[PDB]
């Protein structure tokens, strides 16, 4: 459903492109506004989206309690990620939003992204623009995906069982890292690179609740071998 | 090809919209901009303008009438969040974009945008083939000039575009199943002669995310860490 999908906006700056985000969302049914720590401070039309946007201070507060996470970018600034275009997002989002939320995360207009911030991905969109001029305005950007997304719900409104939400997985995570650095693998006071390749490949495979069930399992068994 | 779209702003009140616009039509591939009576001056040479939108707007053709806008087109599609009064067939975005790339590989093609706030007059809808509604939320329907010219375009790139593997490890990836085995055996979470539905739930797992084979340097260290 429609409010399960956060539009969430990453630090952006020009005050322009706040409202017309909200339009873009309204336009195309959608309401639930996420601001990561935004640099202008909350004019225009859709109102009621702005005047009911989540505030936070990290991005990581905006994914938390979703299941799916997009993030949206041009070009690539990481190793490879499960990539899906526009309309691949559209019905996977929609169909997530049935019954968790899903995040739809945009960058900061002129510098986009960072490889950290594209690295909390499940997946990276790109939509498809002219080569030579590749990055639409931010809105311009939600506008489309938007789009997307209300083509594949309408579809739905045309006549399975949840995933784990990034909270679940972080605690995983928070798991495997412990567990880790009792075998020894990794040191104390670790970069969190090793960390960032297991989790580059546990996002790839996208665990079920009863996978991650089974995962914690056996970290579990592990740590009573000491 | 894609020069041959045309895109059509009748009477645009507003310029930032045509900057806008332009912008939407290059990051799409588009570059054939029209102006029917702009009731604004475009201004093309401010630094304010982004890259690629200078030049569309530069280049963009400046008629009096509709008409001349339609000229030479075998294809005109208009767009309107709605037009009940009018009979004229409808295509969605996606339809639109098919249309226009089949017909733009030989002969103009106009897709026609109307002012903001009233868009376009029943006279000149009634001059397109086709009407296009970007299907919305029936309580805000409207888009904005400048996104529905976007939308517009991404279906038309893509319409375009359109004109334009087995798993290498498996052995490998065994090989990790059975050390996985021996660990989980080692640790107790499975028992001897286990029915392996465990594993296969394992397997499932981790065959669906295709390892490289420097993950799996990385899972097999860890197992040989385990036992040490
Ligand atoms: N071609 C494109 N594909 C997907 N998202 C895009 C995009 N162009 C712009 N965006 C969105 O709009 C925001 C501002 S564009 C910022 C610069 C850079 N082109 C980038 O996308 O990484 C981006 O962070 C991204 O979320
Ligand atoms: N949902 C939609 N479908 C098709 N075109 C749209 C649209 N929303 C806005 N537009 C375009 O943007 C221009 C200005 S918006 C003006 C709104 C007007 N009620 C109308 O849609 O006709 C319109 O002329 C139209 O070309």
């Amino acid at each position: 459903m429609l409010q399960n999908i956060r539009i969430v906006l990453v630090e952006t700056s020009h005050t322009g492109n706040m409202g017309s985000v909200a339009r873009a969302m309204k336009t195309m049914g959608l309401t639930n506004l996420w601001l990561v720590n935004p640099l202008v401070k909350p004019a225009a039309g859709a109102s009621d989206v702005i005047g009911n946007a989540h505030i936070v201070d990290t991005l990581d507060e905006a994914l938390a309690g979703c299941s799916l996470v997009v993030g949206t970018s041009a070009r690539s600034r990481t190793l490879p990620w499960p990539m899906l275009d526009p309309r691949e997002c559209g019905l996977k989002s929609v169909a997530e939003a049935a019954n968790t939320p899903v995040a739809l995360v945009f960058g900061r207009e002129r510098v986009g992204l960072t490889n950290e911030e594209l690295q909390k991905c499940h997946y990276h969109v790109a939509i498809a623009a002219n080569p030579e001029y590749s990055s639409l305005n931010l809105a311009m950007a939600v506008q489309v995906i938007a789009y997307e997304v209300r083509m594949a719900w309408l579809a739905t409104q045309e006549n399975e069982t949840p995933y784990p939400l990034v909270d679940d997985l972080e605690r995983f995570y928070g798991h495997l890292e412990q567990t880790l650095l009792a075998t020894g693998f990794i040191r104390e006071n670790h970069p969190g690179q090793v960390m960032n390749k297991l989790r580059r490949l546990f996002t790839r495979a996208r665990p079920e609740s009863q996978e991650l069930n089974i995962l914690r399992g056996i970290l579990a068994s592990i740590e009573q071998q000491n």
